[PDB]
């Protein structure tokens, strides 16, 4: 046992490798080279700070984000909060659930339809672990994010980029209005509300402590588990826009989002085993992420309204728009819109409990966040929920 939360750590920092950040950081790399790699270092930032503020909040209170609210809010309000967070979990399972399927396709062929089925399939399993111990899945989520690691540093091996170009990309600069809104995208759809309350339930009550003084070795001990996680996930993202703009963008290539023209290019470029690599890393990104995400949920209800039903009957209700969206043939671009307007949702009425409860003696005890580190919470939280309220004035404004 010698770090304690690094389970916690890694089972959330799989909701900031899904495959929905695989299709933003292939974009930027082949539209714009490698000019964009500031902007995923800056949100991986961020996104630390606010996953190591849900993990303390167990640790101190010794109860999780849904309970506190739920105990203090009032209930007209208690209500509100657990309906949002689940069409938000809802939501962004369907990018963990879409991409998982189509990581299938490009190694089998198989259609998107039967590729769902799999990955549903095997999310039960991963959830099946949690059932009767907790530690067996951070020893899967831990196997999965070591395969994602591994197979995209062979790529970067393959692709030879020209680090003079690959540092050039470092610096803060933006041409074009493509380029600005592409990066603002970036910044807006990286945080996960869902793996906020969650973080907080799996530190909470993890170690048995009748002091205060215990308590507080334990979030020294978390803080390094959750850089170490979450930093991975930075680097890991990086990769897909190098290797991207390495290939694609010299070479003038069309349509780069779509995971599918990104994954045929590589082999006329690279070669054949470069294009496995990338489908066999995109698989172990969605089924993760999703399991991880079915998990949240069950927290959330059973701490905002103290009863939970089955897991299996919420891996059941998850599923669904998946499926519909794969019999109506919608396209790629069209519901990556609609899934971030209700993520754009999520994000402001998730980050305002965290930041208050976390500052509350009533809460914490003699583990309070410092002021601190609450006012850049606030500064980062204003930031991000301008940009989704920008991205909202166009995506609600046609
Ligand atoms: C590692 C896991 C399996 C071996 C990977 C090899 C099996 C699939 C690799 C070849 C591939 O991905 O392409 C298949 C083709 O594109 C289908 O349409
Ligand atoms: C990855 C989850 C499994 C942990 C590593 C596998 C080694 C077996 C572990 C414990 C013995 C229980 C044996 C039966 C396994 C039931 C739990 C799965
Ligand atoms: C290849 C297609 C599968 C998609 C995921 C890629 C590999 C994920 C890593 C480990 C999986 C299980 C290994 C568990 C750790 C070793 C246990 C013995
Ligand atoms: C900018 C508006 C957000 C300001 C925070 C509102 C607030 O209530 O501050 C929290 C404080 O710790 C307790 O009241
Ligand atoms: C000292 C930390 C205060 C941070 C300065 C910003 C505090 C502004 C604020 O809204 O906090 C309200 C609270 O009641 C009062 O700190
Ligand atoms: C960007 C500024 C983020 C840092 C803001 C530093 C000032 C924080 C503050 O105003 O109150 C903190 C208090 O003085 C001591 O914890
Ligand atoms: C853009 C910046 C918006 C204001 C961000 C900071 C406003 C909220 C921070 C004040 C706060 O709530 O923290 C201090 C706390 O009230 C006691 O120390
Ligand atoms: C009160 C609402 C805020 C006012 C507007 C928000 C600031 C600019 C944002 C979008 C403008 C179009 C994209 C930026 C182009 C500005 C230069 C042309
Ligand atoms: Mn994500
Ligand atoms: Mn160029």
């Amino acid at each position: 046992r010698i770090l304690p939360f690094l389970g916690p750590a890694v089972i959330a920092s799989i909701a900031y490798m899904d495959p929905g950040n695989f299709a933003t950081n292939i974009e930027g790399g082949a539209r714009y080279g490698y000019s964009l790699l500031w902007v995923i270092l800056a949100a991986n930032l961020m996104a630390m700070v606010i996953q190591n503020l849900s993990a303390n909040l167990g640790i101190a209170s010794g109860r999780n984000l849904p309970e506190l609210i739920r105990e203090r809010w009032p209930r007209p309000l208690v209500w509100f909060y657990w309906i949002q967070a689940e069409l938000v979990a809802m939501a962004t399972d369907l990018a963990e659930f879409l991409g998982a399927a189509l990581a299938i396709q490009l190694l089998t062929g198989l259609p998107m339809f039967w590729g769902a089925v799999v990955t549903g399939v095997v999310t039960f399993w991963l959830l099946n672990l949690q059932k009767r111990g907790t530690r067996p899945l951070e020893l899967a989520v831990g196997a999965f994010v070591l395969m994602i690691g591994v197979a995209y540093l062979v790529q970067v091996v393959l692709a030879r980029p020209d680090l003079a170009a690959v540092g050039a990309g470092f610096v803060p600069r933006l041409q074009g209005p493509g380029s600005a809104y592409l990066a603002v995208w970036i910044i807006g759809a990286t945080v996960m509300p869902h793996v906020i309350y969650l973080h907080s339930a799996l530190t909470q009550g993890r170690i048995q402590t009748d002091t205060t003084e215990e308590k507080r070795r334990l979030v020294r001990l978390n803080r390094v588990d959750v850089i170490a996680a979450m930093g991975l996930a930075g680097l890991i993202n990086m990769s897909m826009l190098a290797v991207a703009a390495a290939t694609f963008h010299g070479k003038n290539v069309e349509n780069a989002g779509d995971l599918t023209t990104a994954y045929q290019t590589l082999t006329p470029l690279l070669g054949p085993a470069a294009s496995v690599l990338f489908a066999v890393a995109l698989l172990a990104s969605g089924l993760s992420s999703s399991a991880v995400g079915t998990m949240a949920g069950d927290v959330i209800m059973q701490g905002f309204m103290g009863f939970h039903i089955p897991l299996w009957l919420r891996r059941l209700i998850t599923m669904l728009p998946a499926f519909i969206v794969i019999l109506l043939g919608m396209d790629p671009s069209s519901v990556l819109i609609l899934s971030q307007v209700i993520l754009c949702f999520g994000v402001p009425f998730a980050l305002v409990p965290l930041l208050l409860f976390t500052a509350r003696r009533d809460v914490m005890g003699a583990l309070v966040t410092r002021r601190s580190f609450t006012v850049i919470g606030w500064v980062i939280a204003v930031i991000i929920i301008a940009l989704n309220g920008y991205l909202l004035w166009e995506l609600l404004g046609g």
